[PDB]
């Protein structure tokens, strides 16, 4: 029926289900079938009683398990467009036994299906796994390792997590890729300044065999069948136009780079901090400190981190140091330099992550548990927390300096996305992951000297020195952002210092 | 419309509306809207086997979160008077988390509130971060807390119980607030002998923005605009009279008395019992000791007391004695010598702390048992227990047993009084705390001579030269205390063996 | 509308039910209510669920809590001529103490009560504390302590477990309490013999201020408003008749005292056991060993027992060995010595004794493993405790393995205290260890081999030894006979035959 | 009626009633009552979803406990042909006391049984209870030990899975007992080489009352009443034949024999799990190791062990060692040494052998896993999986197969064998006890000499030598062994890499 298909249930779906319909708002009708272990009274009430509106959209709740072929021929498995599995909500072995069962069973169909399977795991060492027993159709989205590689983007460079929802969220920004038969033979310098109402910075090579490549080398012209890959707030943007001039200027390049504190602490146990560690040491090279609030005895977390290999004999970039105590209870928080760190991180523990209620309620906790005895500390720094509930993340309403709370719904709108075109998959599990490219806001110091009146276009060819593609401003103001702006490509007036949104490499 | 809201369900709701309708009772009548995450057909089943009458009030039950928006429109939350967000009873923490979130999401409403807050927690410590999410119009009420401090204080001066019950319920004789613009300029000695019908406790000075400040001086000079705080029968029962002739004198009789080494029994375990202990010792004599008779290993004991943030080491004038045992069974308590403790408190128990009536079973049992021991292995002692029941509202036992004991009500009763006069709560606060001002049961020898015939307005002004503002009397033989006396211009002899409650500074 | 209400909901509630229905046959039928917190329609499923017969007896369910005014209206308590609180599953000081809290509450009832209360209570110290509350109103039948005596009291007397069934259980026979103005003036060892169907036990002095005493002096001269406490087939079967002719033969002989040292085992962890330890200590001989195969670890049993109260250096007969596993394991059983035990009991563990079906598995495996291996390796008593009769129905045509016993007895208990609460005190003389209690006796006691004489001239040589002659158990009968019918008839009697009597202690 | 009746629901019921399905389809159809505790619309529904045919035979689905009588009669027990009591969802003492109330109930039914009852036991030693209150009626198949030493067996010699599900299974050979009144007074030496279409295994002794004795002596002369047991495919489908000429040969070569010390691998914990150590110390050649990878702790191992009644010190040839950590979990299983070990077997955690599908989910990922591992780490070890919902495991759609995996399919099909001739039981508790004979996969070497022409009869005469039956092969390139071969007569040149499957007396 060309419909997108859910299996099972989570925290997550009810983000996921407006994302869709969001996409399908803009052709036309959309059908989605949730199927699950659950009452089809059950899923119903859940689903009519959701905060957003199923524009041009229906939800058909049904009973039935995954594993069992005929719930499947109840739900058009064999037609679906989509196949989207959640994770269980609850332990993590659970949740990713039962996606590795899930898809064998989805495997197990023997007419065949006419979409592809977007998998919600929660660890990186099963991911391979379902590669293998799934292969062409399978595309995975490591949830957990995700929302804890954009906690560290975000929380290192307060002011990212907004840029996220903005561009995963189907709203306003999304990725598109489109072939234009102009720009074959045209210099990778001249196309991303060929495009106004959009940003171009990935690129589709036939010679790849359809590898996307993002941040490619400016010298590079392309094949004749090639595709780009622009941001813009439709599908249709205003592209190409006349190779507009710009002032080719230089970089006041500061090749000391000096100062570079980024005193970081964690006020959790992660599932994996490993993976959190480790993704960390891409940060810089001057004795990056990074500390850790444990709950757990130091000598057994140093058996935590042998178990997920991680050296302390190998980490280039950071050297950190390790401090017990609870997060609960207020004067072991006390004792820390809260001040004199760049960034806090409330994140939610091993022990009591199934449970979506005390976990973030511990991490609200913490929050105002900082900010208070801060402000009875004194005679400014940056916090961001974790919440797991999808109500408790739309509990945002306070919009004061600490509001930083990472949505899970990211997850979702990740589902959404590879949901809609596998391909950006292959670009998110790349702007995600810190090798390659990544996305980084302020790289350098003074790509802007003594307020310049240069052109965004300018600018974008001045980081490009750096092996930089440029995407978004800022102004002084806060709470506020646009990425890409299609009004104004070459321009006069603009802010004085560093409101700067790019794709680097470090 | 004006109606009261109540979001959540716990045992103390119908307590609750009980008093809510008292206070209606004046108007013809009120309306309460509840709302909880049960069942609508049940909640309005468990409203129709409550055994008190509603007196005009309606009370209409809706299912729904306090979470969701949806829901507190469909109870009118922008339209209600008041919102009281009671505490679930399974959890300290979960309770209080409930109700953390439950602040967030009623500031989450985008048209605003039209009443306050009254927030029922259940701890001290999460207490100050619900205060900090609401700001300005929130009020808390600590509940676990109140009652473990109320528990001591009755055990010492007995009878204390039933004077909170009648003073707190609007069953008679609750706290007005009224501006009499005929009495100003009044010094306020004066101005608590102007009311025949009421007796004044503190001033709302106008000049100070509105505190209310509790047993001021005499030298105060009504201001314009300043309003009195008194008890009173009912809201139009009291009015301001022409000042009796009345002798002033001087009855102070000044030989003081030490105090005495006092024996204190606790039976069970008490969440947040460490409170207790420490205002257990701030309230006796030195050489003082506490035997304490719980469950709890003794090598858990001091860890898990400890752990509650009670450093032992700033221990003054308290013994502690250990005992293990059930509080149920009778041959445990006979190893007791409960004889020679000079007060017991039975302590509903912190491992059944959740369930009322179990709780409630399990002190019975005790208290009985208790009783019983003492009246056979005799060949008169205080004792005073925690109840949550509907169980007391039979009181089969009589008053030979000291069956009077602190109950639940009171914490319903601080909720409707702090939804209908905001301020009450502060005023309960420095009442019910060690600073500020307090309720105390005083000897008739400490403020006259045997046998002197003398009236109640004389009384009260030798008492105001102690800062002590006279409430009441109990007479040698009366069962109930009397509040807010009729003659109070007229003489009676009062005995030696009288006794007199008196709100006094510290 | 009068009528038996039940607050609560157990495994012994199918028997009851069983029992008051027996008792209202006669009436043409009756109304048994039961309220708990559960689901009416759930409730009623259970009720279907049960295999015996209502006769005439409608009960209606309802869901409510004993607590709330309201439901105890729906259930019509002010007009319920008897009201039975069963000590609900769970804990079982929780169980007493919502007991307390349920009377409590029926204390609450402002219209009043018409009938009494029958309190079913786990712990004997707060039985007290109901009274306190309930005063006139309370029935407490505290018979799970005593159960566990009453099975020690079988691993010496092999047959006593089907005689209470039979005396408590309405069917076979019951005690009967009725005003005779005829025997007034007659001294009692001829009202002993006066009825031809039925035997008299005790007797209701109105002197007395209605006591009952139980096992009356002979001399004792019957007063005008006295009634006569009998065991009887029914009650409108038994009438006085004159008196018969009876040979008072005086001719029991006074044999050797047999004492032994006995060894002895509890399989599983009973609640309160150390009762039954304290009684067991006053049972045997000295240098006698007590064998306690437990899965509770043998460090905390001391501390479990000291718990309960009980010195182990003041109790001297008995030694104690200790040994710990799981009676459900075929090895660990084999690691006992089991040809050795004098008696075995198989108990009913704490952890299982809320579920029935649960808890009578375990002892079905214990007792048929137990006699396997007694099988396979080389007399033996074997008690087992069963929580479903249906258990010992579902063995039948007399397997001989066991002598069992369940709690269902409760039930019955309760059953006849919601019929007559006088009956109560004949209850409790009989299941305390104190005054009077049932026994088995060997025929030597009170005749020689091959004497021919009648059953009223053995109850009268009884009577020569302060007990009341209620039966008999032939040397080949498996069923004990109670009440005989044939009392006046001359019989050649076996030194292997036994008596049952009501004897003092 | 002669409908057959199952007391009990369990996850094993789908696959068992596919079995009675197919034996049902020979007599033209069938009828079989499914009684439980459970929703009678929900257990018709979960027929409904099952993705076999019926052949037939039709369902019926009744909620009762057959602790009541009113049920039991209800689904007319005492008309029923049989009663297969099922366990589940507890633990094995647990249920196993249901099945025992519930076959002391099935004795209470005053009118009495028609057929007998198969009783599913979770537990090796409560089998005599169960015998005890039922006697004659009563036949027992011992479940959880019967996969637990089957995956022993099957890591020494792989492949072996496939021949027990083909035998068991209706559907490629069965086991078949039957009386030929010709070959009366004929050794049984000859009586296994007179069926072309069958093996003769085993003879049904009419001087023992009808016990039979699977591997008789050549010398034994068949006596009248006697009935012969054969594997062959169908009832009708063997029939005897004049004796063929055949090679008399002797056997090829007697060797050295040569034990290897082996390195065995146990993912996860498994009830009775102190039997499988014993039986493969039993198994194992000295200085051998066997290495364990569950989440028990160790310090609670000792006690797990001990009660099993296994002492360490009595081991004889196997050394222990031990290992903690979560089998999904990449990271613990990195830890061993996978590459090292002659076998590995990844059994079914006693946490979740209740739950279905969440063992053999934790299996799965375990095996590939350790796949995995064994693939990202290099410069042919046996690997067994314990699986439970095994038609779908074992995927069909990328000619995809997992390696040499166990099912707990196997006791549905035992209990559906026992259902129709409950003589056969006898046969299955010798073939699964390791005491008296069993199934071997034996090497050709022991048989013959590299490039031998000969016929199969020739093979079976020789293992006759060592009280051996051959009963089949499996090719050297062949995926399934053959059981029952067509041509027995005719020669082929057997290669050394071929092997055979023998029933063979202990030692």
């Amino acid at each position: 029926q060309n419909h997108t298909l859910i299996l099972g249930w989570s925290d997550k779906l009810g983000s996921l289900l407006n994302q869709l319909a969001i996409a399908n708002e803009s052709l036309g009708g959309g059908t989605i079938a949730v199927m699950a272990e659950r009452d089809k009274e059950d899923m119903e009430l859940d689903i009519g009683k959701m905060e957003f509106d199923f524009k041009g959209t229906s939800v058909i709740c049904r009973s039935g398990s995954p594993l069992i072929l005929a719930d499947l021929k109840k739900v058009s498995v064999s037609k679906a467009r989509t196949i989207i599995v959640l994770a269980e909500d609850g332990n993590a072995d659970q949740s990713d036994a039962r996606a590795l069962r899930t898809v064998l069973s989805l495997t197990g169909v023997k007419e065949g299906l006419r979409g592809h399977i977007v998998v919600e795991m929660s660890d990186l060492d099963n991911e391979v796994l379902v590669k293998l027993v799934g292969g062409d159709l399978v595309e995975t989205v490591v949830a957990h390792d995700v929302i804890g590689r954009l906690m560290i983007q975000c929380a290192r460079q307060p002011g990212l997590a907004q840029i996220w929802e903005d561009i995963l969220g189907f709203e306003n920004c999304e990725f598109y890729i489109k072939r234009w038969p102009q720009l074959d033979g045209m210099l990778f310098e001249d196309v991303l300044i060929s495009f106004p109402a959009a940003i171009p910075c990935g690129i589709k090579v036939a010679s790849y065999g359809g590898k996307i490549i993002l941040n490619p080398d400016d010298s590079y012209v392309l094949q004749e069948g090639d595709e780009v890959l622009v941001i813009a707030e439709d599908d249709d943007t205003y592209a190409p136009a006349p190779l507009p001039m710009v002032r080719r200027g230089s970089l006041p390049k500061d090749f000391v780079y000096p100062k570079s504190p980024e005193r970081i602490l964690f006020c959790g146990w992660r599932r994996d901090m490993e993976d959190m560690i480790t993704v960390l040491d891409a940060s810089l090279a001057p004795d990056s400190e990074l500390w850790m609030f444990n709950d757990v005895p130091e000598k057994e977390r140093e058996k935590k981190l042998i178990d997920g290999g991680l050296d302390i004999s190998r980490l280039e970039n950071i050297s950190l140091v390790n401090r017990e105590g609870n997060a609960v209870i207020r004067r072991h928080l006390e004792s820390l330099p809260l001040e004199s760190f760049d960034s806090i991180l409330i994140l939610a523990d091993e022990s009591v992550e199934d449970s979506a209620i005390q976990a973030d309620s511990r991490s609200l906790a913490t929050l105002l548990l900082i900010r208070d005895i801060q402000a009875r500390r004194l005679p400014k720094t940056v916090i961001i927390s974790e919440i797991l509930d999808p109500r408790t993340k739309n509990l945002l309403s306070m919009s004061k300096i600490s509001d930083y709370v990472l949505s899970n719904e990211l997850v979702s709108m990740a589902l959404a996305m590879v949901a809609e075109d596998r391909q950006i998959n292959d670009v998110l599990e790349e702007l995600f992951a810190e090798e390659g490219n990544e996305m980084h806001i302020r790289q350098a110091d003074i790509y802007l000297r003594e307020g310049e009146e240069m052109s965004f276009y300018e600018i974008m060819l001045r980081a490009r020195q750096r092996r930089e593609i440029l995407i978004g401003y800022r102004l002084a103001n806060a709470e506020r952002a646009v990425i890409n702006p299609p009004a104004k490509t070459g321009r006069r007036k603009w802010s004085l210092k560093d409101v700067f949104v790019v794709i680097t490499e470090k």
